[PDB]
C-alpha cells in the first residue's frame, strides 16, 4: 500500500440557476483508493470519480462538492475528509464558500417612537453584499431629502423637528455587480 497526499480550493460562483460545483477535493497517489467524505451544516450533492495515479497500483481520486448557489452560503464553512488505511487518523481539510452578489438591502433605527423635540437620533443602511458596496445614496419617495434628515455616508441622521411631518426613505446602493434598494416610512407626532 502507498501514503497519498491531498488537496482542496474553493471554486468561485455566480448566481446560476442550476447546481454546479462549489468546491474540490483530491487525493492523489493511492494504494488503496481514499475515501472522500464531506461534513458541513449544509449538505447537498458531491460526485467522485477517479483516475490511475503515478506508480502502478495507485490511484488518484477526485471529488467535487455541488450545489445551487445563494447568497446566505458566501463565508460559510465545507469539510472534506479524506480517510485511508495508512494515516494516523482521519484527515480534515476545509474550505471557504465564496459567491459573488447583488447588495440586499434594509434600514435600521427607528422605533416608532419618535416625537417634536427629540435629541438626533440616526439610522443605519445595512447591506449585505460581495464583493463589498462600492457607494451609497440616500434619497426620499418625494424626490430630495427633507431639510431636517442630513445625510452621513451609510447612515442618515434625523434633527429635531419644529412640526410634524412624513417621508418614505430610500437607501439606493451600488456594488461592483449592480444596483438595489430598500423602501421605509417614518413618523413624528406629540403624544405625551
Ligand atoms: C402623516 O400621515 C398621517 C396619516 O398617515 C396615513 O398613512 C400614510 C402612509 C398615508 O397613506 C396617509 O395618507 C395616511 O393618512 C396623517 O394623519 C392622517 O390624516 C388622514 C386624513 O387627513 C386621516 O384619515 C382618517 O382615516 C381614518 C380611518 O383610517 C378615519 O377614521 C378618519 O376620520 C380620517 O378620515 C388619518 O386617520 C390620519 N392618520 C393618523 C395615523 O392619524 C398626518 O397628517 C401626516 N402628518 C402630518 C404632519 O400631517
Ligand atoms: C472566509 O474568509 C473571509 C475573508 O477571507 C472572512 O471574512 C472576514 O470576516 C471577518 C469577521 O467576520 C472580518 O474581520 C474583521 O474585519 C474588520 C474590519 O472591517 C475588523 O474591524 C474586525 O476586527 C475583524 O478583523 C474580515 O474583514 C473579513 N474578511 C474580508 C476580506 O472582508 C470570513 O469570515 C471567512 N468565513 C468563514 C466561515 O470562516
Ligand atoms: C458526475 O459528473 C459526471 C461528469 O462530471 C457525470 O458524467 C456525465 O454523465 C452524463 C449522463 O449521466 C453525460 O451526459 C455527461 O456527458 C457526463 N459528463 C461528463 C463531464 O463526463 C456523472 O453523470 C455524474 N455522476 C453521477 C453519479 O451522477
Ligand atoms: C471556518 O474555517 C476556519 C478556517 O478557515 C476555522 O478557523 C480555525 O479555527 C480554529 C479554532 O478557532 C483554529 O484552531 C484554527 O487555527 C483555524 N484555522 C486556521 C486555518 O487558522 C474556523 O474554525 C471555521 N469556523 C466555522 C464556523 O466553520
Ligand atoms: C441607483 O444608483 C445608480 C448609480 O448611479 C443609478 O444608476 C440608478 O438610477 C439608481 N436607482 C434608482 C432607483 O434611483
Amino acid at each position: 500500500l502507498a501514503k497519498p497526499q491531498n488537496t482542496a480550493e474553493v471554486q468561485k460562483v455566480q448566481l446560476t440557476g442550476e447546481p454546479v460545483p462549489m468546491a474540490r477535493c483530491v487525493s492523489t497517489g493511492g494504494r488503496p483508493p481514499a475515501q472522500i467524505t464531506w461534513h458541513s451544516d449544509l449538505g447537498g450533492m458531491p460526485n467522485t470519480s477517479q483516475v490511475p495515479g503515478f506508480l502502478s497500483g495507485t490511484v488518484t481520486v477526485t471529488s467535487l462538492w455541488i450545489l445551487v448557489p445563494s447568497s446566505q452560503v458566501d463565508g460559510k464553512n465545507v469539510t472534506c475528509k479524506v480517510e485511508h488505511e495508512s494515516f494516523e487518523k482521519p484527515q480534515l481539510l476545509t474550505v471557504n464558500l465564496t459567491v459573488y452578489y447583488p447588495p440586499e438591502v434594509s434600514i435600521s433605527g427607528y422605533d416608532n417612537n419618535w416625537y417634536l423635540g427629540q435629541n438626533e437620533a440616526t439610522l443605519t443602511c445595512d447591506a449585505r453584499s460581495n464583493p463589498e458596496p462600492t457607494g451609497y445614496n440616500w434619497s426620499t419617495t418625494m424626490g430630495p431629502l427633507p431639510p431636517f434628515a442630513v445625510a452621513q455616508g451609510a447612515q442618515l441622521l434625523i434633527r429635531p423637528v419644529d412640526k410634524p411631518i412624513n417621508t418614505t426613505l430610500i437607501c439606493n446602493v451600488t456594488n461592483a455587480l449592480g444596483a438595489r434598494q430598500a423602501e421605509l416610512t417614518v413618523q413624528v407626532k406629540e403624544g405625551p
